[PDB]
RNA sequence: UUAAGUUAUUAAGGGCGCACGGUGGAUGCCUUGGCACUAGAAGCCGAUGAAGGACGUUACUAACGACGAUAUGCUUUGGG
């Protein structure tokens, strides 16, 4: 997803960091429910915020 | 029939031999780990916060390895 996050710009990633830690939290309060059972979201969802985070950390190494 | 004389049978248990079991972990075989060295390189890090730790991170969860709230991992360049 590197890729596709590189094409943004650097308030949508934070838009979409936001927003995926709000998937996040969601997808905890429903396993912590017993209601998720769709339990690999959790990773996939952990993993492109720290996609997001990266790149983020990139651009503002790149611009200083 | 009697008298005199002689000598068995028993095994509560024991002994010896034999047979079959149990216990126990010697012995043989084996190696995942060690021991002693040879050759080439390297030796010491730290206020740009070390050595060593604590606590955490996996969908489930104790310990160990890995990792640090980007946590059982992230980007990139090559290999495969
Ligand atoms: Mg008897
Ligand atoms: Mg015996
Ligand atoms: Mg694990």
């Amino acid at each position: 997803k590197a890729k596709e996050i590189r094409d943004l710009t650097t308030s949508e990633i934070e838009e979409q960091i936001k927003s995926s830690k709000e998937e996040l939290f969601n997808l905890r309060f429903q396993l912590a429910t017993g209601q998720l059972e769709e339990t690999a979201r959790i990773r996939t969802v952990r993993k492109t915020i720290a996609r997001l985070k990266t790149v983020a950390r990139e651009r503002e190494i790149e611009q200083s």
